[PDB]
């Protein structure tokens, strides 16, 4: 399991049509489970699941646009579930699930897509592991540091401190990353003034989108989202905080950062 | 009780709309002022709460201009508005099973309505403020021509049974007059003034589109409706029925429209 998981993703951040592939993997799964939870019916799950995988190949490769192939993601899914459910108050249950799943899982994962386009697949790499590394640094200075709650109290406790550490680990990754990466090839990174904020952003979103989930969870009754990967929980648990992190990183790298060819 | 409060706003209503699609500022306000009705609307079926439904609502009315003026850009926008959602549901509803709740009629909202309707910014844009009120209008067009050929030529159900009534045969109405619709809205414009138009091999999809799109786009409103009881979304304007019911076929329509538009016609800005 674990010797892989963590080197097979980096490897594929060599291509754009690598970086599609593994996006398009991981949302058959995160996307599997997050139906699932409303579905535990034959086709349903399956038709909406493929639809949410779908999303990086038509939004890379065959329309050079995003909103495109989305809006008809969602037409597609909202037509089949007219034909399939045939009780209103229903139609209306798997259209709010799928929504979810559209816009949080599918919508902003594939953010990584645009990342890589317009900021190398350099800054790519960094946005996803920042989130490892925030995540590692929330925990160790979270249990010796202190009770601050700032989560909620269904979801598992998270601490101002443990943020503030995460936040400061991903601070010092970056001075790290910089050096080693404007070295092996005459690569993009984070500039300086970018910093700051990156880390910012990795440390709330991924708070935030963590926070998002367990509340998810809870409405569904369980303490995992599924298991598909015979790893340690489940594969919606491992990129949580990653949703909002993507959106919230490209937004700020765009308004830091600039534009490559 | 006077015969001016009924008619003065039947008399308006369609030259205030094809009034506004002068400027690409003016469409904005357009739809934003249509978005803050419609999402006040769907976010109330959800909400009798005081707050709840008021943050979503502006939430909904902002991307319009966030995604016009603000960002040149639609997608970046869009995930902070959602976020910025689900951030307020989290502080306010502490209920876990209810946060849910709020985010998937959220959600709903901002997709289908939202989404979907601030899509003539970019139809506008790229394809001249004319293709944009012939979108608009065509969905009038199909309406009208789907109501009378339905009533005097078919009794084939294609509409489910919690759904208004549709047939095979009012579509296929419907879509003729949108057909036709257009050779007598190609000479009009492409003489007033030197106007782009839906070219003659666009003609036929266009049609179709507006066809398929306004039946899924109220078939999926109505189903909408009966989960939260009423057979109107609810009242806004004084006028007849409720705001995203005269909108709900429009929504399905403008997305499909403008890939159908990229498809065939390029960027004729
Ligand atoms: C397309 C970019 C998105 C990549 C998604 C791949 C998810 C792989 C799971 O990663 C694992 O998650 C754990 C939980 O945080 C870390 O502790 C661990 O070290 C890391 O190996
Ligand atoms: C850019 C979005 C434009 C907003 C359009 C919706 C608001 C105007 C509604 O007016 C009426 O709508 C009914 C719906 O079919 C018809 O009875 C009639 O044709 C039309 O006069
Ligand atoms: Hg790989
Ligand atoms: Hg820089
Ligand atoms: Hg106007
Ligand atoms: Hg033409
Ligand atoms: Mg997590
Ligand atoms: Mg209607």
């Amino acid at each position: 399991t674990a010797s892989v998981v963590a080197p097979f993703v980096v490897l594929c951040f060599v291509s754009y049509e690598s970086l599609i592939g593994l996006v398009s993997a991981i949302l058959i799964l995160a996307g599997y489970e997050l139906i699932t939870l409303e579905m535990k019916e034959r086709d349903a799950r399956f038709f909406y699941v493929i639809l949410l995988a779908l999303y990086p190949v038509l939004y890379g490769l065959v329309f050079e646009e995003p909103t495109q192939p989305l809006s008809i993601l969602f037409i597609t899914g909202v037509v089949f579930s007219l034909i399939t459910d045939k009780d209103p108050s229903q139609v209306f249950k798997t259209v709010a699930a799928f929504s979810i799943a559209l816009i949080y899982v599918t919508f902003f994962l594939s953010f990584f897509l645009p990342i890589y386009r317009d900021f190398g697949a350099a800054n790519a790499l960094l946005v996803l592991t920042s989130t490892w590394v925030f995540d590692s640094f929330a925990y160790f200075t979270g249990l010796k540091f202190g009770r601050t709650r700032i989560s909620p109290r269904y979801s598992p406790r998270k601490s101002l401190e443990g943020v503030i550490g995460g936040f400061l680990g991903v601070v010092i990754y970056t001075f790290l990353y910089r050096l080693v990466v404007n070295d092996l090839l005459s690569v993009n990174v984070i500039c300086f003034r970018t910093f700051l904020p990156f880390a910012a952003t990795v440390a709330i979103m991924d708070t935030f989108g963590d926070i998002f989930e367990s509340a998810l969870k809870r409405h569904y009754g369980v303490k995992d989202s599924g298991k598909t990967l015979p790893g340690h929980g489940g594969m919606l648990d491992r990129i949580d905080g990653l949703l909002f992190v993507a959106p919230v990183c490209y937004i700020v790298f765009k308004i830091l950062e600039g534009v490559v060819r």
